C-alpha cells in the first residue's frame, strides 16, 4: 500500500499574500559592512565595488605586478596592444616588445594570449583557434 507513502508534501510560504512575514531582525540596519566594503577598494571609494557574483580566486594569479585585463587587437599584429594592469591598479595599453614595470617583457601579443618573459622565463604554447594551424602568425605547425 502507497496510499499514504505517496503523499507529497509542499511549503511555498512564500506564496502568502498577508503581512504575516517576522521582520524581527533587519529591521533598522542591514548588515554593518562599514570596513567589509571599505576592504573592497577603498581607494575607489564608493561606486567601484566588484559584484559579490564576481568572486575570482586567481586560478593562474597575477605576478610579476602584471595583471591581464584585457587585449586591445588593431588592425597589424605589431600595433596590436596588451591592456596590462600594474600592481599599482594602473591600466595601460603596452605593445609587443615593450618592457612591462615588474619585471616582465612582452614577446609576442596574440589575440588568444600574451607571451611575456616572466623574470627571464618564457614559455612558447599554441592557441585553440586553428587546429590546421597551432601556431597562428608565426611559423605554422599543422601537428604538435
Amino acid at each position: 500500500m502507497a496510499h499514504h507513502h505517496h503523499h507529497h508534501v509542499d511549503d511555498d510560504d512564500k506564496m502568502t499574500y498577508v503581512r504575516a512575514i517576522p521582520v524581527s531582525n533587519t529591521k533598522s540596519i542591514a548588515g554593518m559592512r562599514e570596513e567589509n566594503l571599505n576592504y573592497i577598494f577603498n581607494t575607489s571609494l564608493f561606486g567601484v565595488y566588484v559584484p559579490a557574483d564576481l568572486n575570482e580566486d586567481n586560478v593562474k594569479q597575477s605576478m610579476l605586478n602584471v595583471t591581464l585585463v584585457g587585449i586591445l587587437f588593431a588592425d597589424k599584429i605589431e600595433e596590436s596592444q596588451v591592456i596590462i594592469r600594474s600592481a599599482s591598479g594602473e591600466e595601460k595599453t603596452y605593445n609587443v616588445g615593450d618592457k612591462i614595470p615588474g619585471g616582465a617583457t612582452i614577446k609576442r601579443i596574440m589575440p588568444g594570449g600574451v607571451l611575456v618573459e616572466r623574470d627571464g622565463t618564457l614559455e612558447s604554447l599554441s592557441l585553440p583557434k586553428n587546429d590546421l594551424t597551432f601556431e597562428p602568425v608565426a611559423k605554422p605547425l599543422k601537428e604538435e
